[PDB]
């Protein structure tokens, strides 16, 4: 109706505020501070320094591993976030895992842009900031992991979305009817339609200065799926060629069902 949309939107936004320890506003308040600045990692010296306060494998592999720790935590938060999206809990458990299974990485990269600026990104729960040049100085193929995400982030951040916009966007990413193997594809479809509808109305209302934001945001979902398959391919390549580089068991299984 009209109160049903406020209801849908509000419940989704509160879930977002509840379940994600880190969000765009909080990351911005840090990249600007002061409330204890973020330790900077721009070289091996500071990297080891930062690790000693935030294994014994090669540097590149230790980072590969920490990025995975971040993903695992985000997958957990996304699951709790999803259970709160109106109608998600009513879905069959198999449909819930299928949705989470096929949509966590799109959601992860959609949200990672929040902690990134053109010079680097926030790590260690906000207490650290790693340099983009440093990530690029890493041995190949490890230096190829983050750079593409920075390319995406700069274009995504150019849209200037705030957390309320992002919470709706992530909800739309998760409640996808295209995911293979869905049981009640019809209900999920109704959810998707309602979420995309309120997202668009919310954008027009939250961003009156850019009436073309909705379409530009939708183009991003497209670039995200692309970024993800490219990411998944690089992770497989690294795990397969680099003997010390391993894949966390949960992430290994998620990657198995995506393709
Ligand atoms: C390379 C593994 O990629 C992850 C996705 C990912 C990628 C990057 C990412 O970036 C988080 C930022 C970060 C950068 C460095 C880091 O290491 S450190 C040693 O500086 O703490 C920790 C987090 C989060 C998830 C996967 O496939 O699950
Ligand atoms: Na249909």
């Amino acid at each position: 109706e009209t109160a049903d949309l406020k209801s849908l939107a509000k419940r989704i936004y509160e879930a977002y505020l509840k379940n994600f320890n880190m969000n765009k506003v909080k990351a911005r308040v840090i990249l600007s501070g002061s409330n204890n600045p973020p330790f900077v990692i721009h070289d091996m010296e500071t990297l080891c320094m930062a690790e000693k306060t935030l294994q014994n494998k090669e540097a590149e592999v230790r980072i590969f591993h920490c990025c995975q720790c971040t993903s695992v935590e985000t997958v957990t938060e996304l699951t709790e976030f999803a259970k709160a999206i109106p109608g998600f809990a009513n879905l069959d458990l198999n449909d819930q895992v299928t949705l989470l299974k096929y949509g966590v990485y799109e959601a992860i990269f959609a949200m990672l842009s929040s902690v990134m600026n053109k010079d680097g990104m926030l790590v260690a729960y906000g207490n650290g900031f790693i340099t983009r040049e440093f990530l690029k100085s890493l041995r190949k193929p490890f230096c190829d992991i983050m750079e593409p995400k920075f390319d995406f982030a700069m274009k995504f951040n150019a849209l200037e979305l705030d957390d309320s916009d992002i919470s709706l966007f992530v909800a739309a990413i998760i409640c996808c009817g295209d995911r293979p193997g869905l049981l009640n594809v019809g209900h999920i479809e109704k959810m998707q339609e309602g979420i995309v509808h309120v997202l668009r109305l919310h954008l027009q209302s939250n961003h009156p200065d850019d009436i073309f934001l909705f379409p530009k945001l939708l183009q991003k979902m497209a670039d995200l799926r692309q970024l993800v398959t490219e990411h998944a391919q690089l992770v497989q390549i690294i795990k397969k060629t680099e003997s010390d580089a391993a894949l966390h068991p949960l992430l290994q299984e998620i990657y198995r069902d995506m393709y």
